[PDB]
């Protein structure tokens, strides 16, 4: 039993809300540690169920428990909820707010304006997603928590249709490191502040406004590392309003001190949202 500290409050395995296994029913797979759609029981609660493999390392067990502690203490509308856990039966479960819209990256790619559906997305949809995540990030920042992998793949959506809400819903010899989302100083002193998350948010913004493209498309991890360290920056996504691209380039200031905090990022997203020239910009139609 390790303890976890968040907002000056310490919690352990015993503070987690244990849900009796018999109350939990798995309905279908979602992805993969595998994830299921589930329900907890007239009016059951539908949830997502993250499982721990029964045959796993000791470190796997510890990582799984620590994750549950961390997520359970987050309390914000743009961060996916932990409903409870079921650790006293095998395989062990973590129960999460079901995000029926899936991940943001897949969504953007699938919902690109095409000849089949030319009005599938608008600029305002993108700015609302951007605002939603910025709001989750500001909460993390205010509570002195650094995420380290603010990326489209780690954002989830409440529902596929309109009225969708984006939320931070996943965490991230270094071939696994999210290099394309990391600021120059991450590789230097390896130290993290919330200005790390500011940088990654700029990359997320590029991901959002490019409609789900991989950052630095023709560049590998090491190429990106050297590019970014030498001052290299991405071009604007296709049809990207200038005001939106300026948010990205401010997030990507080499000096962390010169980067905006999330309060400032939100203000600038809001000014963009109020600009008719920005929100009336047509998104590019991908040829289908
Ligand atoms: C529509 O189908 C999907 C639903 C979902 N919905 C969903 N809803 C809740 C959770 C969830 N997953 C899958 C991705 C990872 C996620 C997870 O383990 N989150 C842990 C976590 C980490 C940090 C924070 C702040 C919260 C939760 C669990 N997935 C996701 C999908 O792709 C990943 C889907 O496409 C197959």
């Amino acid at each position: 039993n390790p303890n976890y500290s968040f907002a000056g409050k310490t919690s352990s395995i015993s503070d987690l809300k244990e849900v009796p296994r018999k109350n939990i029913t798995l309905i279908r797979g979602l992805g993969h540690g595998e994830v299921y759609e589930g329900q907890v029981s007239p009016s059951p609660l539908q949830v997502a169920v993250k499982t721990l493999p029964e045959v796993c390392s000791e470190q796997d067990e510890l990582d799984f428990l620590m994750e549950a502690l961390i997520i359970s203490k987050f309390n914000h509308q743009n961060i996916v909820r932990c409903i409870g856990v079921s650790l006293q039966s095998l395989p062990r479960f973590i129960l999460l707010e079901l995000m029926a819209g899936g991940d943001l990256k897949s969504f953007l790619r699938e919902t690109r304006p095409r000849p089949s559906q030319p009005s599938s997305l608008a600029m305002l949809d993108l700015l609302h997603v951007a605002r939603d995540i910025a709001c989750g990030c500001q909460y993390l920042e205010e509570n002195h928590f650094i995420h380290r992998d603010i990326a489209a793949r780690n954002c989830l959506l409440t529902c596929p249709g309109p009225g969708r809400v984006a939320k931070i819903g996943d965490f991230g010899g270094c071939a696994m490191l999210p290099v394309k989302w990391m600021p120059p100083e991450a590789f230097m002193e390896g130290i993290f502040t919330s200005k790390t998350d500011t940088w990654s948010f700029g990359v997320l913004l590029w991901e959002i406004f490019s409609l789900g493209y991989m950052p630095y498309p023709s560049k590998s991890n090491q190429e990106v590392l050297e590019f970014v360290t030498s001052g290299g920056r991405m071009d604007p996504p296709k049809n990207c309003p200038g005001p939106v691209y300026r948010i990205m380039t401010q997030c990507w200031q080499h000096q962390p001190e010169d980067r905006p905090n999330f309060a400032i990022i939100l203000e600038r997203i809001e000014y963009c949202t109020q600009d008719p020239d920005v929100i009336n910009t047509a998104l590019p139609i991908e040829y289908g």
